């Protein structure tokens, strides 16, 4: 089938086709930034690298614009971390904002108003999914992608997250988390519940229960700790045949997985994803619905160095919130607070601090660099006062 949109890098980078090829160098790993002569809304800074060489395309995508919800002005920043291809990421980065605009036009003025714009976003994500499900048949939309977006609507920042990217606010050196990551660990109980009530999704290969280690057949009938979908701690249970299957949810942290395949549990796409060497679908245990978090901009007067950082797992997998905050409060004093390439250079710094430098034959931050794609938005919160 033909692609739905041609693969590329975020539009606002204004790249020629040859420049895109020139950026896909797994060796050089150029850290593409926004041009001096191309300004983004709020003077937002963006920086970007390609993987170390695990996939020939940069499967991260991003886009941002000022949209107009009329029967009006809504700032939009988006970050999509694609996997198993680039179709989802590209499509979502071109059409989600339109799904946002539409779902907003329906509520453009005893339910608080913020609950309608939240509901607008969760409805929007659901219709970006679906559209990817129908057009999957007529277009090549490969893989899936995590989606993290923020809109600005009437002085409130809505950060909607569906994936493992992360958005934090640094306000006077204080880090304010504006998203939470969605993993088998943070979301075990939603999954185990679904395995129990809809057992055919486990299909006699997975148990909805969870055990502290791999359950051997020599322990068949022994007492052993387990965790159930409505449990937080652990209890014993006489191991009983069915518990020899592979555990639906297993691992610890960046080790945790659902059905030994995927480590992130929300996002878009992946309608066809099945377990390795199985006919078992995966998308049931997934959710396109984001968690929206709100930030009222008028409740505080922002300096020049009070930023909103959006990055994909490529950054947060190697650097800590703290580490990021430090490196950003330490970089911005270097640039004239009136300079607008400021934040583009802050982003480029973050990317550099995570990409690393190619040592003997590896990338090193004597800690190791990041080999995932890295995309970083540094949004200045002064432009919202
Ligand atoms: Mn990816
Ligand atoms: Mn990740
Ligand atoms: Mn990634």
């Amino acid at each position: 089938l033909p692609l739905r949109f041609p693969y590329g890098r975020p539009e606002f980078l204004g790249l020629s086709q040859d420049e895109v090829e020139c950026s896909a160098d797994h060796i050089a790993r150029p850290i593409l930034i926004l041009k001096e002569t191309r300004r983004l809304p709020w003077a937002t800074g963006y920086a970007e690298v390609i993987n170390a060489g695990k996939s020939t395309h940069n499967e991260d995508q991003a886009s941002c614009e000022v949209l107009t919800v009329k029967k009006v002005s809504c700032h939009y920043w988006s970050l999509f971390d694609g996997h198993a291809g680039s179709g989802a990421a590209v499509v979502a980065s071109r059409l989600l904002q339109h799904h946002i605009t539409e779902q907003l036009q329906d509520i453009v003025d005893k339910i608080p108003h913020e609950c309608l714009v939240i509901g607008a976003l969760e409805s929007a994500f659901k219709e970006m999914d679906l559209q990817i499900e129908r057009e999957r048949s007529s277009y090549n939309i490969s893989g899936g992608c995590t989606a993290l977006i923020v809109i600005c609507l009437l002085g409130k920042l809505y950060v909607a997250n569906a994936g493992d990217s992360r958005a934090i606010i640094i306000r006077n050196g204080e880090i304010i988390p504006m998203s939470r990551e969605f993993t088998p660990e943070t979301e075990r109980q939603r999954l185990q519940l679904l395995g129990f009530l809809k057992p055919e999704l486990l299909g006699s290969e997975f148990t909805h229960l969870e055990f502290p280690r791999r359950v051997l057949p020599k322990e068949l009938g022994q007492r052993m700790l387990y965790r159930d979908q409505n449990m937080t701690g652990w209890a014993y249970k006489k191991i009983e045949l069915e518990d020899l299957r592979f555990p639906l949810v297993c691992g610890e942290g960046k080790k945790a997985r659902v059905m030994a395949t995927i480590g992130v549990t929300r996002g878009l796409g992946d309608h066809s994803l099945k377990v390795c060497s199985s006919t078992l679908p995966i998308k049931p245990f997934l959710s396109c619905f984001p968690e929206v978090r709100i930030y009222d901009l008028s409740k505080y007067d922002h300096g020049s160095d009070d930023v909103l950082i959006l990055a994909t797992d490529g950054l947060w997998d190697v650097l800590s919130n703290e580490e990021v905050a430090e490196a950003i409060t330490q970089f911005l004093p270097n640039c004239d607070p009136d300079d607008p390439h400021r934040y583009t250079l802050a982003a480029q710094d973050l990317v550099m601090r995570a990409r690393g430098v190619l040592k003997d034959r590896g990338w090193r931050i004597d800690r190791l660099g990041s080999g995932d794609d890295i995309s970083v938005y540094v949004i200045p919160l002064i432009h919202g006062n």
